[PDB]
């Protein structure tokens, strides 16, 4: 189980629960058809109001950690237990204001992800275990500038023989990219990118030879 809490930009951290609408545990969701797949659920109070500048081609951290709580020293399952082998990944969609409670309708594009190297038996969830819960990525340089919500995901695969199996963890951080260019890239649903024919969501990973993570291509300029 783990929780994406916080967030650094361009090498400043921002401070715990700033700018994410941090989930009150660390329970996964399990329903691809649920309107929690979309930004999680169950939010802790108040929801933060800031909005986090994020120049377009800026560096990105979003931080998980086992809990909701974020660093609260050595723990085996921080930032997730290594056990639950599958991929992270990340979007962005533009919404009218980063701060609204309404997150349904919006359109999604994928940023990077990062799922399983054959050759190396690693996964995602290896790596982001390795660099302490620290996802890394960089915001597209061309989008256009403005308020966007940005889903961080990570997926545990150890039950995911049948669906429902896989295990859900994510949030979504508000953002205000800034500088960019006019490119308005192509999005798809949440709910209805991941369905249970996907085989990024339907896979035993004690029999997994290839994997390619479940949803649309990269986005890249
Ligand atoms: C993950 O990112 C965090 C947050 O940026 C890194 O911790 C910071 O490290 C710098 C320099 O090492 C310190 O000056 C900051 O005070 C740290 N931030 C906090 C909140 O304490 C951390 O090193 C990264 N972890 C890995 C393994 O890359
Ligand atoms: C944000 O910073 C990272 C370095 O951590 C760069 O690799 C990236 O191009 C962006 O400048």
């Amino acid at each position: 189980r783990t929780v994406f809490s916080s967030l650094t930009v361009n090498g400043v951290d921002l401070g715990q629960g700033v700018a994410v609408r941090v989930p009150s545990s660390n329970a996964p969701v399990t329903d691809i058809e649920s309107d929690d797949i979309i930004c999680n659920t169950g939010f802790i109070q108040p929801v933060s109001k800031t909005v986090a500048a994020v120049p377009a081609g800026g560096t990105v951290i979003a931080h998980f950690h086992h809990t909701s709580a974020g660093y609260v020293g050595p723990d085996p399952s921080d930032p997730l237990d290594p056990t639950n082998k599958g991929p992270v990944l990340a979007y962005l969609a533009k919404v009218p204001d980063a701060t609204q409670s309404d997150v349904t309708g919006l359109k999604w594009f994928k940023i990077w992800q990062d799922g399983y190297t054959p050759a190396t038996r690693q996964w995602g969830s290896d790596k982001l275990f390795i660099n302490g819960g620290n996802a890394t990525f960089t915001i597209p340089s061309c989008l256009q500038a403005g308020q966007y919500l940005l889903r961080v995901e990570s997926i545990s695969l150890l039950n995911a023989e049948q669906y429902p199996g896989a295990q859900f963890f994510l949030s979504c951080g508000q953002i205000n990219i800034t500088g960019g260019n006019k490119v308005q890239p192509v999005g798809v649903d949440f709910p209805g990118a991941y369905t249970s024919t996907d085989p990024g969501i339907v896979t035993d990973i004690y029999e997994v030879g290839t994997y390619t993570p479940p949803g649309p291509a990269v986005f890249s300029c």
